[PDB]
């Protein structure tokens, strides 16, 4: 009865949203998947296909089915170049500006299937070698492809072949993280309260690995954890005990991280470091907040970014504006954050948020699972939901700039 008038006010606010994209957005591009997926990433890679309007990207994308058919997949995604005609197929619309025919919209296509062992929790390339492909399962294992080592059409067999299976968690987790400073080091936040960390760098890639060392500070669920970009030993951990850690791989206490802080008022599901800043992170909620970090003193909390309505799952850092972060999760929407707006004054524009809320994002008529912004072109982000859509979208030059 609640998820049936929840489900009739969504579509009130959804068909007004519709109405508003021409103002709001430069691109969106809707796609309803086969089957909904957990995790999105882009892929770094750019093709400009010498003669085109648009450039070709690739999306990691996974899938959630409870039947036994489940997929790592590659998606492709025809987006508008930055030398290219603004019109109409922007909006998914093929309408001509003086009658009859426009153009068409980019296509989203799946390149590559390859058969997964239960759902695909989370699915992250590494950064010194994108075909390798980290994936948490359900069984506990965390499972490493290289997608170009497997066929495209899925093994009608229905066999999953990893190219390598990590053993060390006795639970299913979501947190992956591969140190963008050591090859083929990898962490895997679980269920189970621990933190595994492989050295796959020497390994020869189908054999099982074992855990190099496994991080036991928290006392409940971990959700996610994540290298600092700059120092190679330094981690981050959030878990369900609403507990950051910082962690450095140099400490003999896998018991005790460098530093513990009291982060939240319920579980800490996100954490992402920022990419500029060095000292600079935030972490998302179950308490409905992102908070701002400074590294230099944990004691205190710089910034509560206050609006979602629901738990937060996934924040991210704009990877081309140090300001710019974006958060998501169960209230379906996606909000981007500017930090340099915090403290402003607002034309009661005040009635609709704090000032350091640059946008919401209500494309999404299910809770939204994951999200990644596209490394090559600025404000570009994929968002994916648990009805199975996944939106490509742009807001308005006019809203940042």
């Amino acid at each position: 009865f609640d998820d049936a008038v929840e489900e009739r006010v969504i579509n009130e606010e959804y068909k007004i949203w519709k109405k508003n994209t021409p103002f709001l957005y430069d691109l969106v591009m809707t796609h309803a998947l086969e089957w909904p997926s957990l995790t999105a990433q882009w892929l770094p890679d750019v093709t400009r296909p010498e003669g085109k309007d648009f450039s070709i990207h690739r999306l990691v994308l996974g899938t959630h089915t409870s039947d036994e058919q489940n997929h790592l997949v590659i998606a492709s995604v025809q987006l508008p170049n930055d030398d290219a005609q603004f019109d109409a197929s922007h909006y998914d619309s093929e309408k001509g500006e003086f009658g009859g025919f426009g153009s068409v919209s980019g296509k989203i296509e799946i390149e590559i299937k390859i058969n997964h062992e239960g759902e695909v929790n989370r699915a992250r390339y590494m950064p010194q070698n994108p075909c390798i492909i980290a994936t948490k399962t359900p069984s506990s294992d965390v499972l490493v492809f290289d997608y170009t080592k497997h066929p495209s059409k899925p093994d009608p067999s229905g066999e999953c072949n990893p190219d390598l299976r990590l053993r060390g968690h006795q639970k299913e987790g979501y947190g992956l993280s591969w140190n963008p400073n050591l090859s083929g080091h990898l962490l895997s936040a679980s269920d189970d309260h621990t933190i595994c960390l492989w050295d796959i760098s020497a390994v020869p890639k189908g054999k099982v690995v074992d855990a190099k060392t496994i991080f036991t500070g928290h006392t409940a669920v971990v959700e996610d954890v994540s290298w600092h970009l700059l120092h190679e030993s330094l981690f981050g951990s959030v878990a369900d005990d609403q507990k950051l850690m910082i962690w450095d791989t140099r400490s003999n206490n896998t018991s005790k991280p460098s530093h513990s802080v009291d982060a939240h008022t319920a579980e800490v599901n996100c954490l992402s470091f920022n990419p500029y800043s060095e000292f600079i992170l935030a972490t998302g909620s179950a308490d409905k907040t992102v908070a701002l970090w400074d590294l230099r003193n944990l004691k205190l909390k710089l910034h509560s970014f206050e609006s979602h309505k629901d738990e937060i799952f996934q924040v991210q850092w704009s990877p081309h504006n140090e300001t710019i972060l974006a958060s998501s999760g169960t209230d379906r929407r996606l909000n981007v954050w500017d930090l340099s707006k915090i403290g402003e004054e607002q034309s009661p524009d005040a009635e609709d948020g704090p000032p350091e809320l640059l946008f919401i994002h209500g494309g999404h008529t299910a809770k939204i699972s994951d999200f990644s912004w596209n490394p090559n072109e600025p404000w570009v982000i994929c968002s994916v939901s648990e009805d199975n859509i996944m939106q490509v979208w742009q807001m308005a030059e006019n809203i940042y700039n």
